[PDB]
């Protein structure tokens, strides 16, 4: 089997991608933001508190005839930003672009955090990370991916994010008419959870490429491109103007400015994000001081591939055996 869905900006921004996905029987269809940085699959629902539901969509088991509650599971997550939800679990089916799975775990959440509430675009996650970072106690769940898996075609799913601009995720096959070129791998470390991989260096604009290894996670489900400091420092120092702002949590530069791209390397190939790419707007309405879309990663432990990088990629997440990356131009 196969799935295919259209994955479309939340904002002028980019600042996450929202992908209908039909839950149970008749189809209820929640917008869930895919996450390869997470693996639970959560929903507003009937059961969430009723002052953090503040225009989402929700699932209601109840009007499903293929929910089942899931007894004695509970769940609990909390983000890198800060944000968290919790729950109980049913299971129910689920299908994306046509890929149906039975018995998926679902997680109704109770409880949700404020910047969940305030963004009314995002009806849930759906975490594409492996299945050992998933909440549910006392039994561990599968994430859709792992759960589809045996079904599909191949052991893959694609991610295609666009730039200001809706996208693809494709399960169980590669669109070999999606991507330029080559596609070129790299190996792939499980260890934490999350796809993780090593970066072979990296250039800023017309610059030389230098030569480093940067290891990072390839994360659908965080905005922005976070770096070592040394490596950010070297791109924001080619902007006029730019500079750290403690007050404003990370790097601004002027809006007025024309930002140069940022190459990043996957083996021997080499993947560019354009300069407007890095552009995330003015901090606050009407200011000419713009938040930059490439940030340091110290303080969080380790560095993210996040949407910034991966939508100037086709990327291929590829859960093989032994899993690996895959990024070809576009």
């Amino acid at each position: 089997s196969t799935g295919s869905a259209t994955t479309t900006p939340i904002d002028s921004l980019d600042d996450a991608y929202i992908t209908p996905v039909q839950i149970g029987t008749p189809a209820q269809t929640l917008n869930l933001d895919f996450d390869t940085g997470s693996s639970d699959l959560w929903v507003f629902s009937s059961e969430t508190t009723a002052s953090e539901v503040d225009g989402q969509t929700i699932y209601t088991p109840s009007k499903s005839t293929t929910a089942k509650l899931l007894s004695g599971a509970t769940w609990s997550i909390s983000y890198g930003d800060g944000s968290s939800s919790s729950g109980d679990v049913y299971t129910d089916t689920v299908s994306v672009g046509g890929l149906t799975v039975t018995g998926q775990a679902v997680e109704s959440a109770k409880k949700v955090s404020s910047s969940f509430t305030e963004d009314s675009t995002i009806d849930g996650l759906l975490g594409l990370a492996f299945s050992t970072l998933n909440t549910v106690s006392p039994t561990q769940q599968k994430t859709f991916f792992d759960n589809a898996k045996a079904s599909l075609d191949s052991p893959v799913f694609t991610a295609d994010l666009g730039y200001h601009a809706p996208g693809t995720y494709n399960f169980g096959f590669i669109d070999t008419t999606a991507y330029t070129g080559s596609i070129t791998y790299t190996a792939v470390s499980t260890k934490q959870g999350f796809w993780e991989w090593t970066s072979t260096g990296y250039a800023v604009g017309s610059g030389t490429f230098k030569s480093t290894s940067i290891d990072g996670i390839a994360d659908t489900g965080t905005t922005l491109l976070y770096l070592p400091a040394t490596v950010v420092s070297a791109y924001w120092a080619q902007v006029s103007g730019a500079k750290s702002s403690s007050s404003v949590g990370g790097y601004v530069f002027p809006c007025s400015a024309t930002l140069p791209s940022f190459t990043f390397g996957v083996g021997s190939a080499r993947i560019v994000i354009p300069g407007d790419y890095i552009d995330f707007g003015p901090i606050s309405t009407g200011s000419s001081s713009c938040f930059g879309g490439i940030q340091s990663s110290a303080g969080i432990g380790i560095n993210i591939f996040g949407d910034v990088a991966l939508k100037a990629a086709f990327v291929v997440f590829n859960g093989a055996t032994t899993p690996t990356l895959g990024f070809a131009s576009k």
